[PDB]
């Protein structure tokens, strides 16, 4: 596995680990100039993003990754495309798609761009 | 609408028109450092990318955009995410999501990263 996949699959395992355990700690992987698009809604900067993710009405949420693709960018960045399932609260399982653009800053891979979108169960 | 927005949706519209009407002309939006991951398979470089897209058994295929989100990046690139459906030949309608990272080189917008995956669920 190339190094970008190793770094990439490592970043999303971490991301979903924190998201599922304590999403208030997610501010560490985002910077001031980070952009988030959540179901069409836009937020910029660490505070707004973490505030939006923390506002979510659920107490318990669990992500399950069905597939993830990684690639390096000419600017030495890394793009990750994830597809999966999520269980929030007592809600029926729901498929999801998510994109992360990662950049190395101070020997640390941070997310500058994040796009998330929900699917539709259609089953059950 | 902000400029990255205008660039993004414009590139996306232009990319599907090319893909559905003259794929051999798709190479022009790619450069040598462009990366394509098609349904899981990785292709790197314009030559390999053009080879893959052209070999697709798409006799009469058509893409219909369900939704698209655009964002500007710190390095002034544009990242676009698309959701929609695609119809090929007689084959039944299919779902899909695609990601495009755009960069302006030689004062022209090219695609450096492309990721495509089919989908059985809709939006």
């Amino acid at each position: 596995k190339p190094i970008w996949e190793q770094i990439g699959s490592s970043f999303i395992q971490h991301y979903y680990q924190l998201f599922d355990n304590d999403r208030t700690q997610l501010g560490a992987i985002y910077i001031d100039a980070s952009c988030l698009t959540w179901e069409g809604q836009q937020f910029q900067g660490k505070a707004a993003i973490v505030e939006k993710l923390s506002s979510l009405p659920f107490q318990k949420i669990q992500h399950s990754i069905t597939a993830q693709d990684h690639q390096p960018t000419p600017d030495s960045c890394i793009i990750s495309m994830v597809v999966g399932q999520l269980k929030a609260n007592e809600n029926p399982i729901m498929g999801f798609h998510q994109m992360f653009l990662l950049k190395n800053i101070n020997d640390a891979w941070v997310c500058t761009n994040d796009m998330f979108r929900l699917a539709l169960h259609n089953f059950g």
